[PDB]
């Protein structure tokens, strides 16, 4: 056995790059948010199941307090994505 998260590493490697998104929150101090007990791989899809504004208000916890939160609520945007599984860029700025 080994207990595989995910299929392929770059799946992991990525979602651990989005912490740096942020000013001092962890990888695993946004992804915790998802709360479940339970572990289970987590899939792309798994991470496709909240809204940014559950991610800031994770850390805090309340959306309340975020306010005093190091993290702003352009970081979100810019991590949210990295494990979206979309941190890859879409087309170019001006309209095609």
């Amino acid at each position: 056995m080994v207990t595989p998260v995910n299929m392929s590493r770059e799946t992991a490697l990525r979602i651990a790059l989005a912490a740096r998104a942020l000013p001092g929150t962890t990888v695993g101090q946004l992804l915790e948010i998802l709360h479940q007990r339970i572990e289970g791989p987590l899939t792309e899809e798994s991470l496709q199941g909240v809204s940014v504004t559950d991610l800031k208000i994770g850390l805090a916890g309340s959306e309340e307090d975020v306010d005093m939160l190091d993290t702003p609520m352009s970081a979100l945007k810019d991590a949210v994505r990295i494990l979206w599984g979309e941190a890859e860029v879409d087309s170019l700025p001006q309209p095609v």
